[PDB]
């Protein structure tokens, strides 16, 4: 019911399995993974690219339960960002004025 699969390995798995067309290890040897994120919908509309992950956050991070509480995706969006400010081994890189004409995702370098 309330287990702790751990986000670090949860991502190492999703990234290795390549469940989202864009999220994946750019350099798995040094553990570098990049996700596309919902750069399009900053709230809740064009946010289906990473919604399967973002939505799983509520169940994977043990925060929302289907049948007992309300499935609010608005907070799930913020939950995703908290993970980026966590695990003292992740380096987020979304570019600033160069790679901004194709996708502009968030490349995260994860240490061991």
């Amino acid at each position: 019911p309330v287990e702790r699969m751990r986000m670090r390995p949860w991502l190492e798995e999703q990234i290795n399995s390549n469940t989202i067309p864009g999220l994946k290890w750019l350099n798995k040897e040094k553990k570098i993974f990049q996700i596309p994120w919902m750069h399009a919908a900053r709230h809740g509309w064009d946010v289906e690219k990473d919604a399967p992950l973002f939505r799983n956050w509520a169940i994977h991070t043990g925060k929302h339960q289907p049948g007992i509480d309300k499935p609010d995706p608005k907070t799930w969006k913020a939950n995703f960002r908290c993970a980026m400010n966590s695990l003292p081994d992740i380096e987020e890189v979304k570019d600033r004025s160069i790679k901004k004409g194709n996708n502009a995702f968030r490349v995260y370098r994860m240490l061991p």
